[PDB]
């Protein structure tokens, strides 16, 4: 078995130099390659290994020289192999390509920082190699800017980031995937510890081997296309793994990073830096399988997750609070409670005496956990309980009030080391997650609302709410608010998605205010939209009515977004209802799929600089929330730039974006990650509020408005002019077999128009083409430069030293990465009509002319030529991801045309269908995020 | 702030040298006592910190080189301690200890261990630096006594160690501290971590002092002295600690060492190589506290405590067990299973599908534990349930019987591998633990039994059993055992006691059987004891009787005891009823009480060899119980060489010890700790049943014999016979404030005959006197030396070759290390009578004359001459204990002689019983075991 020495001379062609000195990825790939190829073997026979392992070395000489004969000589073995085989090669390319990433993971976690290759600016940002930690972040506005450090804290008192957990665009991981990932990694990273003895050693290669074996004999594929509650389950993993610890740990160091800048205070234990939001069950929008009920059942599953948590945890609280000096206060809690009836801790002891106060308060909190779980348990599967509301925990004030009067008199008796241990870490899990974990966003369409009013003012004979310009909607809109009547009964006429829309916001009315964040209102245009949704809440009876978001998605409404905003913030009704805080939303893929992607970068930026406008004007705070698609949604180190590039003010301290499900695991997989996830969110949210980046000269912006309008013809003139281009993208690309299959939801929800922004990004994501991510950059900038010589010198001057062109650049830099004009091609080769072919062939010359003017742009000769260690990992997935291109190239000709038959090969040792879904995941899950 | 410099240099002058280069013991320690001193200054002043810290700089002085004046420098400043003062100060040194102990632990597992000083033979085995692990226990078993893999293999296959957790003689330490003592030790082996960064090094000190303040501001009086119920619950909490996660760490290390002999096979996952028993809540020994419902409480209890564990391992183990494919006979249960009614893992699955069969049965599983566990739950606290007990599992072949039906498809399908991991743990966990964790053994003494039989036989108008001879009553038990008609019913005159046995046998019969081990019949003498015992267990209506176990205290009873047994194998029904094995017990301490330690020492290994005999002669598998007090009962490396030490073929496969509780942390608290443990027992069992110590010469037998005369002469003259002596001891020893305080039960059972063993030892350990321990050793190496001028060259030889005496005097060497005559002296002059001085001045003369004459021995010429790790440490401590016993002597006089008026001092910044019982309880955590 010297088959290892040659994975190794391709691994080691694959990833040359070392992107470093403690560069082990290399070594560890081909561990788990070597270890995986022998489970295979073991399981599949030794044909079916020596096959895999001629494809993938072919893989990566491909990945190395992109020789087109690589591409041939993998199609002549992929389409000779019989669907089992099929089966077993897409399976097996699919947990080799996950190895890879958790390889990775471990990579990044374990790189050493390096201080001595900070350049001083703020380039360093976009990587986690030269980032700053909250330390270096704190020290940069003491030095540069000579803020005073109780500036600093004062602004992280009240600074918040608030991570939205959304559902992943495929597969959404199962958790015990993702547990097996984890213990995966743990036994990489203790093999390598210089230290470890020979049986350690051994026994830990042997878990390893068991592992991956264990991941490769689960099915991942049959089922259901999980119910949203199954989808919200595996999404909320997460905070088991990682998150749940994680949160007092980081506030800890960030406490211990104060303490080295002269703050003897700790930031206050009910501060919300950290808060957590989610979709899973909530948004509707062109999503008919979340009814009224998967919202009712997220909401009680969450309250249940987190009553556990705090059950469970609470134990150990328990044996840690032995005190028994005490304060006058809670000296007189104990004697209260002592007047009772101690059925969860017989195994501790028998019953809790006075002496122990403290023990005393904590167990009854801990039987008033007990019983928020079995309560919320007995609504979730019936529809009533039995549990008395009063003997739960119903809002948090309840729940802090014992613990807070455990905290005022531990420190009452010089004891406060004793309460900032698991006393303080208690505190702050209960500030951060609340009774929730999570607080649940709903989001629909604003035509469903349309479709309500216009049902209820049809069935008054007033007219047609819909026939109504936006004026006559906001007036008889704003009689209604400040009306003392109610609107409508049972006695209404309801469709099937009236009702839908109504019984949402029943149930919303009828469950507890905290688990709910913002109502938000997909294709938002005009105020009537939000007042429709104000309206709508105040007559379903919801007493505390959710915080109204509008997401302005086309670029029109973007330009109108301001205006409307305005429009509502002087109404004197809504003003004095939301309360000084106004949150608006916006989507970087949906208006890129409007507009294209240069178009839509430009644009957002200006229009959060007209909405802090704004809302100085009308002393209203703003939050933006980014949606995903954006550059702060990456993963790892670019984030921290991308939130130092928004514009001056739009965030003060208050940042809210959306966690994507295709980066979570890369983000809160691992302690370290998700550690340093939290760290960048924060230091990135405190440095913008006191360190805007720099306002864009003139000319920037006069040449940005230009290229935008150059890119929107091209965007458009491809995407919606030409004839002939659905046709090319219901060939070149899975796009009917994605919404045909099983993943997601509905992709329509006519044209383009109406498909969705995922799968238009997902096709094109799948052949490694990625048109709308980087269409229209290419004639912008080729406009510029012929326009004037100069203006190359402006566009490498604003990537230099303009923040946000250079995030937006890098963005695109990356993307290209992972795109392969060769690939794309064979789709064409296989599925496209011949006549079609220069059509194509078109697409792929300008693919290519834009990549050369990014590298221009970027003054670079090669792709991420500023993040080598990004570059490498990236060439090392591909080198997997190549393989299940071609095998999803050639079984969708199989599945498309029956008049293809191919000489089939014997099959290889102890459904098309499930090869495409194989392939699907598996590219998914190698591309990770683009845009 | 610079008193950590003096402290450091005290602790470097009584820890001159380094006994390695891993040493940082006296680091660890000057650590846990900066941050201590630092603790104590900010709670209760400056001048209390300066007035402590001049207590231990003086202590420590003085255990340099033991001027008798520092103990009046140190009695000076303790007497003049108003009892508020006393408390604090006892309180502090109480808690150093504890911490010096810690430290001693965390050296101990964290220590490398040294190839090149191993010297060849069996005195490598008397340490933990030293003594082999498993796998050179393999090779010296296969290389150098021609022992074949297959027949080391079969041998392990057969081997139980059964280990028995008893209670603490004096504070059964409560499971918080436990676990606060866990995160001592883990904070101080984390901060020298030669890798650690400066914020982590930060936050580590900083929950080190956390830690130790949190330790020490918690009460530990007051209440009761804890039910058996509180102290079975204290117990238990080693198995949360580390056994529960150690024991199929260190079966899968055996696993490793058996693939490095060449033995592919696993030990089969339901060998019990591992077994652990319980007395607490089950010795009724001269302790009315311990009542029938005790002893039902604490086997629901550990019901409970089992099925907790379980159901909160099967949940990982569900996670993991995602397989598909699987056996006919799997499938089949699975499809059966899917057949029923999911409510404890909604947070995880809906529902478990028929695709994943091992979650399926494996979900039946846990739920079956939960109503195990809360049926119990329903039994303990009301005395029914309505939990159907087919619900639950009752014995341990259905709980067995699925999980090993997912090994067996596993390994149908390839999978084996995955089936050696969580499977293999939990399976292994089963085998280990049962439903119970431990198994109860039961104590009575056999007058008890008598006074039973008694009631019975008056009752009947035969006679009184007790007037009858040995031989008469054997025959009539004979007559009944034989035959069919019961023996009495509800009529019958019962005495408070006589009611007390058999209610205890009720409740045994309505029990499962495998709550239970060994019914233990102490002062055993004659076969009649054993016949009453199973003639009330058959009456009783126990469907499954207890091996009944004979405990033989005295030395006349230890002469007879070979000969009762055969007797017992010689009549049909006992050796139909035992099934070809018998257990006997033996109390090292008990027996010494009587006649001396030596002579129990020869006695109990005669009488070994005399057992082992007749159990060969009549076919029968003899287990040695080894009670308190013996070689095999010591902490750590000594315990290795002290199982080889046995008379050959006394263990067979079969070991069982008592794990005294004054030893109990130092082998379990720690992961290590708890591995060597574990490993060092079964290695020492595996070796000495293939490679017993040599035969002892016949000169070395006789020159015991006569030894044996002289020392029970001069301990029973001196014990027994002097008329003044039990007013001395009743004087120079806190005896009457022992037993009249709090800890324990009854020490009387008049004079020394009836008092216990444990207070015997106690006592005298008290005084760092250890009379119990070495009186008679003196005059019986005295009398051979000068009987013959060669028989110090004999001795000399014996402790160089013979395995059972080299252990016998390294007890001795150790206990000497732990006495102090200056101490004692100082007792003699505050509390015992001036005509009474002489005497103890002649006693302290033969201490040290047995003293030189062990050392001669040895052929040291200083105490622990060859174990200077073990040295190192007990020198700490001394440092501390000595400031303990100073304290404790004037107290003691403050008690008893109110008219002692002292001069008190002013009471120092923020009840003299109560200091008494400190001071106890301290100089026995830091003496731990003795004798
Ligand atoms: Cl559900
Ligand atoms: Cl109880």
């Amino acid at each position: 078995l010297e088959k290892m020495a040659s994975i190794d001379v391709h691994l080691r062609q694959l990833v040359p130099g070392k992107v470093s000195e403690d560069d082990k990825l290399v070594e560890y790939d081909a561990l788990l390659l070597d270890r995986f190829l022998d489970i295979l073997q073991d399981l599949h026979g030794e044909d079916l290994r020596e096959t895999v392992q001629e494809l993938y070395e072919h893989s990566a000489e491909y990945e190395g020289k992109h020789e087109p004969k690589k591409l041939e000589e993998l199609g002549s073995v992929l389409t000779s192999l019989d669907p089992g085989d099929s089966i077993v090669i897409a399976k097996a390319f699919s947990h080799m390509l996950n190895l890879a990433n958790l390889a990775e993971e471990v990579q990044i976690a374990y790189r050493r920082r390096i201080k001595k290759l900070k350049k001083g600016d703020f380039v360093d940002e976009s990587s986690a190699t030269t980032e700053s930690d909250l330390e270096e972040t704190f020290k940069k506005l003491v030095g540069d800017l000579n803020k005073s450090p109780e500036e600093i804290f004062d602004a992280l008192k009240n600074q918040t980031v608030d991570l939205v957990l959304t559902a992943h665009p495929t597969q959404s991981v199962r958790r015990s995937l993702l547990q097996k990932h984890g213990r995966i990694r743990d036994c990489l990273a203790q093999l390598y510890a210089k230290d470890i003895t020979p049986d350690d050693k051994q026994e830990l290669d042997e878990a390893l081997q068991r592992e991956i074996q264990a991941a490769f004999r689960t099915d991942e594929i049959k089922r259901t296309p999980p119910t949203p509650q199954d989808e919200m389950r595996a999404g909320m993993s997460y905070f088991h793994e990682t998150i749940w610890k994680g949160v007092p740990k980081f506030l800890r160091r960030v406490d211990t990073a104060l303490k080295n800048i002269g703050i003897e205070e700790r930031v206050p234990y009910n501060a919300p830096l950290i808060q957590f939001s989610s979709w899973m069950g909530g948004d509707r929008d062109g999503n008919p399988r979340v009814t009224p009920e998967v919202t009712r059942d997220v909401c009680l599953l969450a309250r249940m997750m987190a009553a556990t948590m705090y059950f469970n945890q609470i134990e150990d609280l328990m044996f840690e609070m032995s005190m028994w000096r005490c304060n006058d206060e809670l000296r007189a809690r104990a004697d209260e409670v002592h007047a009772n009836s101690a059925k969860h801790y017989i195994e501790f002891w028998k019953s809790i005496p006075t002496t122990e106060p403290y023990r005393v308060i904590l167990g009854d909190v801990r039987d008033k956990l007990y019983h928020t779980r079995e309560r919320a348990h007995q609504l979730l599967s019936n529809g009533h309980s039995d549990v008395p509301v009063e003997a739960t925990f119903i809002n948090l004030e309840q729940f802090l009030e014992p613990l807070e009067l455990c905290y005022r008199s531990l420190c009452s008796c010089g004891d406060r080391p004793i309460a900032d241990g698991s006393l303080l870490d208690f505190l702050r899990q209960v500030s951060t997650f609340g009774l929730s974990l999570v607080r649940l966003d709903i989001r629909q369409e604003s035509d469903r609302h349309t479709d309500v009013l216009d049902a209820i003012t049809t069935h008054l004979d007033i007219g047609s709410y819909r026939e109504w310009s936006e004026e006559r909607r906001q007036e008889w809109l704003l009689s209604e608010l400040s009306g003392k009547r109610p609107l409508f009964g049972s006695d209404l006429p309801k469709t099937e998605e009236i009702a839908d829309v109504l019984d949402t916001f029943h149930v919303i009315a009828e469950l507890p205010a905290d688990s709910f964040g913002a109502y938000i209102i997909s294709m938002a245009t005009a105020p009537s939209d939000v007042l429709a949704v104000e309206l709508l809440q105040r007559e379903c009876r919801v007493k505390q009515p959710l915080r109204v978001v509008p997401l302005f998605e086309k670029l029109a409404d973007l330009e109108a977004a301001p205006a409307a905003v305005a429009r509502l913030f002087s109404v004197d009704w809504y003003k004095n209802r939301i309360n000084g805080k106004q949150e608006v939303m916006i989507g970087y893929s949906d208006s890129g799929k409007d507009a294209g992607r240069l178009s839509a970068a430009w644009q957002l930026y200006k229009a959060q600089e007209e909405l802090v406008k704004v809302a100085k004007e009308y002393g209203v705070k703003l939050t933006m929330f980014h949606g995903r698609g954006g550059t702060v949604g990456r993963g790892g180190g670019p984030t921290h730039l991308a939130i130092l590039s928004q514009p001056p003010d739009t965030i003060n301290g208050s940042l809210r974006v959306t966690v994507q499900g295709e980066v979570i695991e890369q983000s809160f997989g691992e302690e370290h990650l998700c550690f340093r996830t939290l760290q960048r969110f924060t230091a990135a949210t405190l440095e913008h509020g006191m360190r805007p980046p720099i306002s864009p000269k003139p000319e920037w912006r006069a040449l940005l408005d230009e290229m935008a309008v150059v890119a929107t013809e091209e965007y458009r003139s491809v995407v919606f002019q030409e004839p002939r281009f659905v046709e090319y993208f219901r060939l070149a690309t899975p796009e009917l077999e994605y919404g045909r299959m099983n993943i997601g939801s509905r992709p329509s929800k006519g044209g383009i128009e109406s498909l969705r922004a995922i799968p238009w990004i997902f096709a094109w994501t799948q052949t490694r083409f990625h048109l709308p991510v980087w269409l229209g950059f290419g004639s912008a900038i080729r406009h510029v430069i012929e326009k004037d010589v100069r203006n190359l010198h402006m566009l490498q001057d604003m990537y230099q030293h303009w923040p946000f062109f250079r995030v937006t650049i890098d963005l695109i830099e990356m993307v290209f990465a992972k795109g392969d004009p060769g690939i794309a091609a064979l789709y064409d080769k296989l599925l496209v009509s011949e006549e079609l072919w220069p059509f194509g062939e078109k697409l792929r010359a300008n693919f290519e002319e834009t990549k050369k003017l990014i590298l221009q742009t970027a003054g670079h000769k090669d792709l991420l030529e500023g993040d080598p260690y990004l570059k490498q990992g990236l060439r090392l997935r591909d080198s997997y991801i190549t393989t299940l291109n071609v095998c999803q190239a050639y079984t969708l000709k199989r599945i498309r045309d029956p008049s293809y038959h191919v000489t089939l090969r014997p099959h290889i040792s102890k459904g098309l269908e499930d090869t495409l879904i194989l392939t699907m995941k598996g590219i998914a899950a190698g591309l990770q995020n683009t845009g």
